[PDB]
């Protein structure tokens, strides 16, 4: 039986704690939401057996087999996990960049964390500090409109390439543009009240982030209903060439789209949320399924080509990674079929983008072949983190 | 041992006919003509039995390649079923008859050919595959793979830009090597020096090597009447001269007829395939083995053919289909799909923005089909069927 | 003695009858209830023959003009024949019967009437010169004079550009003062500190100087369609308000409900003339007498009416007619012909630019008739001709 | 009789000398064309008298009576002349600017010519020295064309509003730019050679200046063809586009705008060229037709519009008078129905005109009310050259 031949593989008695380590090793983390009954048994108890054993680990059988028999999308995940660490310290040096001078706090705070497709976590640095989405919410509604309306309809409001403001067809370029992203605010949830739209996003990113960190800064939506002239001008602008959909409250929208860029996450439950992004939209620390696989197409594909601002393109040439950076200073990052990322460090460079965090993405697909048009056959001195020796 | 261990599997009692042996090839997808399998093809038609030894005599050769074909170990495994399917979208396309043809061309709109050649050597043609036409635009992506080979990513973008669209970007530099401009640029970085007749030898050169050495020719009837009317590429021509936007000592004019001279160049549906494989490949032409070209060079290529490789009609075809592709005047286009396999479509009538319109079309649907597009997931794709897959 | 002079040159024996001195002045083109006129008119109420002396008295008050009138010295002399001229063009432009009405005005698809008050006062209309409309973007030459001439150019021009065409020019100011957004910073800029109601109050004042007097009024039914369909222009207010382009502690929703009633302000096509005719003339009102404008701040409201005073289609307008104008929504075009006269078209169906179709046809057409071209000559005008001279 | 009547106003027997000096004051030239007759007669004799005096003066006496009846349009031109002379010393001062460096002389020329619109003429500095027309001839062989083809058939191919090359129908923006002048080119005289055609120009050019100094710089004509890769390929983006009438030799064409371009003048000479556009398209000098009103009020139009490159806005807003620079140096100058002038300069600024020259061009309206929207009789603090006192 599985939990037999998993118990030689973990013996030759077994000590309580000595199971433990070992499970860390494969990426797993502790508290994962799948290994919930089987660290209730655990919890129910200091020196196993084959009896007392199977007993705890019967219920999450499948997925502790495959952790420990490698099977892990990055079977050496200490090795990769050391890397990472390399790529943080690299990136801890460079000091340049200016903070959203409308953010106040610290230049000195900077993290990263990798949620693979398969449950593996890492973080270093200060990944357990919540900072706002801004931009980098984006994607995330964009997403939850394409899956409750779909495609056809969704593209209806907005369009899907880069660049002013309207298109050929008068609507705004695509939704990662403010123009767009308020456009795709404006299909959410339609008929109820904004408090409750709201109250079903983040029930939608709480899905998406398996239930980590989501929470929200009340200081950063004052700030930003304060400071919205532009984005008023824009709201009227739309409202005028007829954007919107129809029985739409225009300045109701606007207050709406503040309250989205105020959500707070953190470095390690974003991750979380990229990595749904990465798995086909099933969300990869409790295996439930959160988006259409149409929402995760239509998003990475418009995350590649306009997610980094005017930086975009320099960006899809060197990086090939669909990302979503945001002026709180985080970098959503999606390396499809294998993990998603959050990077986070305040002090941003002339185009409003995480100077660290653009250093890191960079010294990231430089070293393995996650570049979306690298070989996985032939790919010179890059390593393969998904492969064994 | 492993010829005993595959004679075991195709014999079912002790001796194997040649033409059931040479019958289970092919259905993998193999063509019999395959370079690599050279060796046992002789060594079989040197001989009609074939016993554990008089086998093992014409196969432990290419032993390695002849195994993970018949253990079904190739990257679309049930390649008989894949291949049904490129036919139906085939004659789902054929009946599209939209769209004008190039008037410069004087081509059946009832032409129509596909062509796939995966990273393994699976061969599958259905419709016109072996008439010959002209690259045209597709050559482009080809000669700046071919630039960036011989000279590194640094150098060749010091004279060409590398991204989508006056003519000349911020920086002075033609806006990708995709465009015109930009392709006339490239064009004058390839083999500086020796005289044009040699930088184009040498050109063919490496399109056979690209091509698995199947069809590379070449159109004079083409290449006159492109330097009858290149009256915008002569245009293009002095205001690079004029931006400073060549290399020391290029001769202009001369350089606009090494590229008119390399939109002329000719190909099969088959040969581009192969071609278009070797892209998909990280470099190595699939069927013959070879290192072709640097996968930095390969990345590149790929890169740009995703971003402005369909003319006005990236964007759209990004984002709906996902794959990098360019397509071509003379009705031509090349598709790669990365780590899988190479295509290549042609039929002559185009659409307003310049497009093959049955390619784009067959383009679209092969999307809508397999999970094949970019940003496709290999684990939940929905309702899209996955030909790298058995059940 | 001047009084005697004329006398004599209107008296045929010793005494002259009242109505034959009103007939001969009617016909120099002035109107009887000339403001320059007014004593005379009074003394003759007053009282049917004058002779050398009762006549004397009732002159002398008003006698250089009423000289300068007799003796033929006016700007266009032969005031009678111009007049018939004005007509023919009248009738020509009545035939042409395109176009269509703003939808937002509910007024005769076949009203239409010009309006003309030369540089002294000579006055003439026909048509529908009588009925009230909205100034609307006419409005904007206005209140750019009027804020020139309170704070001017130097000031004026730090906050606007002087210029033809996102919005925002280079130096992120507004184009020009004749495009809406430079028309809302300008009108930021008057009567600063005070409130609404009294800018407002302000501005009226000072169109009834440069009306002469003559109707100036206001259309609350205007104003209220006008703030009700007010996105596109609060649009503009939240950039402005964003790229910090007005003067300090401006409040932008007010300014824009101030520039909503300034295009609500009503005239005639009879006072709008004579407005006009105050910028033909240098600043002076022309039936007053009175300084209503700093001849720099005409100079400039001039120099961008011949610019970017007719929407898209001020460069057409300009090469062919070379006269200052600005149009509005109403169905008005403002005419000056500098030196010469004002004028004022009324014709509510607008051409695909947003200009009165008829108005259009007659700015033309004046122009192929008389030698008003800013780039015509005086002395050599080849079969034009020229209504400043006798024969 | 008028000689009688004028043989009082100038004497009270005449000394010769002493009548000559009379009419230099009239702003004339002893050369004037227009007195040849008369100066023929006194060359054929020192002490006119009545018989005498009327012998000489008959031929030429409409003319000699308007000029000292001060009935020019410029009656007090000793005057006006001077403050011409302080405007000179004035701009003199500024010393900005960069020579065209491909133009290889002196930094320190600098000279202006008044012709009046009556043949009253000024100069001061290097007037009489030679100087390339280079675009300075864009407005002249566009007056050439319209003159000979009309308005209507010449804007069949080019346009005539400011701005990439081509307009909305695919027409060069106007004449006063490259493409349009280069297009013009290909309308003048069609059929003959280019040698012909460019005869033929000369001959037109030479009525324009009253026969004084036009020739022909070699020199310039082939730094021209040299760096003319710009050019070409404005040609060449011409012949594609099919902005050419049929028939016509493009390459052949290209050569013929390049000699146009290596036309010499002087400040002297263009002043007078300039003046017959200020005076409806007859010669002031010569009295002589040349241009069809037609063609002089097209000309005048656009030079408003685009006739110092970039700057063309800032002009005609401070300046209100229809000019054109040209690289060698030039400002030809027109104020409508009064004179015209030639400036020249050879350092340039940033965008192409002669600093000296557009120094000139503002002080000469912020003094007089010669700026098109001046009102001629309420004016402020200007003065009115044209007025007696």
């Amino acid at each position: 039986s599985l939990e037999d031949l998993l118990f030689y593989t973990i013996a030759e008695k077994i000590p309580v704690h000595k199971f433990i380590t070992a499970l860390k090793s494969t990426g797993l983390r502790t508290s994962d939401p799948r290994l919930k009954e089987c660290m209730d048994m655990l919890r129910l108890t200091v020196m196993l057996d084959k009896d007392l054993f199977k007993k705890c680990v019967q219920s999450n059988i499948v997925l502790l087999t495959q952790a420990f028999r490698r099977k892990f999308v990055i079977p050496d995940f200490m090795s990769f996990t050391s890397h990472i660490d390399e790529l943080y310290e690299s990136a801890k040096k460079q000091s340049g960049g200016k903070v959203a001078d409308y953010a106040k706090f610290s230049p000195d705070l900077w993290g990263v964390s990798v949620c693979t497709a398969d449950g593996q976590r890492h973080s270093t640095g200060d990944t357990k500090v919540p900072f706002c989405l801004q931009s980098c919410v984006k994607p995330l509604k964009y997403a939850i409109a394409v899956n409750d309306l779909g495609t056809e309809y969704v593209h209806r409001y907005v369009g899907k390439e880069p660049s002013l403001f309207l298109n050929e067809d008068d609507k705004p370029h695509n939704p990662m543009v403010n123009a767009g992203a308020i456009v795709v605010t404006s299909l959410i949830k339609q008929g109820v009240n904004n408090a409750e739209k709201f109250d079903y996003v983040m029930q939608f990113l709480n899905k998406m982030a398996g239930n980590e960190y989501v929470g929200f800064s009340n200081a950063t939506f004052q700030s930003e209903r304060e400071s919205g002239d532009r984005n008023f001008a824009i709201g009227y602008y739309l409202k005028e060439k007829k954007c919107f959909p129809e029985g739409t409250d225009m300045v109701g929208i606007l207050d709406f789209y503040f309250q989205l860029c105020s959500i707070e996450v953190t470095c390690e439950s974003a991750s979380v949320m990229a990595a749904t992004l990465a798995n086909g939209g099933f969300c990869p620390i409790t295996g439930e399924r959160v988006l259409s696989p149409e929402a995760v197409r239509n998003t990475l594909s418009l995350m590649h080509s306009c997610g980094m601002y005017d930086f975009s393109g320099q960006f899809a040439f060197h990086v090939g990674l669909p990302a979503k950076s945001g002026v709180a200073g985080g970098i959503l990052l999606v390396v499809p079929n294998v993990m998603g990322m959050m990077c986070w460090s305040p002090p941003l460079d002339k185009m409003g983008n995480s100077v660290k965090g653009i250093h890191f993405c960079h010294d990231l697909v430089s070293l393995c072949n996650f570049h979306n048009y690298d070989n996985l056959r032939h790919f010179a001195k890059k390593l393969d983190p998904r492969r064994e020796g």
